[PDB]
């Protein structure tokens, strides 16, 4: 009964997570944010796991700032927190098993948080393949 199924319980969690902001759209999906598997060539899944964080992460860092998807209405303003809050999850469980120290960003074309989020979570289920076939 020891274990050998290495399944990652938190691309689990991870996946779940990814579909209960799909429920959720805001205007703050109008905004465009860095595409990073628009230039994947040498990159392994290592650096392509962060590149992906640091997008989100001057995402909900600089937007939650900005007076864009927080509007005025009071039920607007907690729905975008508790938005800004799945972020800042996952954001971690991502560069958690990363465990990456130096991973400077490059450069790329542009995408919206919606497109960008469905490749993404299919490259996920893509790359999800393997105790669990």
């Amino acid at each position: 009964e020891a274990e050998a199924h290495k399944c990652d319980i938190t691309l689990q969690e991870i996946i779940k997570t990814l579909n209960s902001l799909t429920e959720q759209k805001t205007l703050c999906t109008e905004l465009t944010v860095t595409d990073i598997f628009a230039a994947s060539k040498d990159t392994t899944e290592k650096e392509t796991f962060c590149r992906a964080a640091t997008v989100l992460r001057q995402f909900y860092s600089h937007h939650e700032k900005d007076t864009r998807c927080l509007g005025a209405t009071a039920q607007q303003f907690h729905r975008h927190k508790q938005l800004i809050r799945f972020l800042k999850r996952l954001d971690r469980n991502l560069w958690g098993l990363a465990g990456l120290n130096s991973c400077p960003v490059k450069e790329a074309d542009q995408s919206t948080l919606e497109n960008f989020l469905e490749r993404l979570k299919t490259i996920m289920r893509e790359k999800y393949s393997k105790c669990s076939s």
